[PDB]
C-alpha cells in the first residue's frame, strides 16, 4: 500500500531552523502534487506547502517567506525547510499527496506525522 513517511522533526529554539522530509512510494509520485500540513494542539490541520513536479509550489499565508518547499522526482523526496521558526509553529507537521485529476483540496494519502516543538 502507499506510505508517505516524514523524517527530521523534533525540538528547535525560536529563530531557529528545521529540515522535515517525507518518503513516498506506492503511487505515481511525479504526477501527483506533494503537500505539508500541520495541525497544532486541538486546532485544525493548516496547509503549509504544496509543490508539482511541473515547479509549481506555494504556501500557506502564515509562512510564506520563512519556509521553502522542494521535491526530488528522482529519488521520490520532498523536503520542508523551515527558517526562523516561532512558537506558534509548534505542531505535527504531515506529509500527503493528491492525484492531479482529484478536486484542489482533495489528498488521497497521509503520513502519520512528524512532531516539531519550537520553545525556549
Amino acid at each position: 500500500e502507499v506510505q508517505l513517511v516524514e523524517s527530521g522533526g523534533g525540538l528547535v529554539q525560536p529563530g531557529g531552523s528545521l529540515r522535515l522530509s517525507c518518503a513516498a512510494s506506492g503511487f505515481t509520485f511525479s504526477t501527483y502534487a506533494m503537500a505539508w500540513f500541520r495541525q497544532a494542539p486541538g486546532k485544525e490541520r493548516e496547509f503549509v506547502a504544496e509543490s508539482w513536479s511541473s515547479g509549481t509550489t506555494y504556501y500557506g499565508a502564515s509562512v510564506v517567506g520563512r519556509f521553502t518547499m522542494s521535491r526530488d522526482d528522482s529519488k521520490n523526496t520532498v523536503y520542508l525547510q523551515m527558517n526562523s521558526l516561532r512558537a506558534e509553529d509548534t505542531a505535527v507537521y504531515y506529509c500527503a499527496a493528491k492525484r492531479p485529476d482529484a478536486g484542489w483540496q482533495t489528498y488521497d494519502y497521509w503520513g502519520q506525522g512528524t512532531l516539531v516543538t519550537v520553545s525556549s
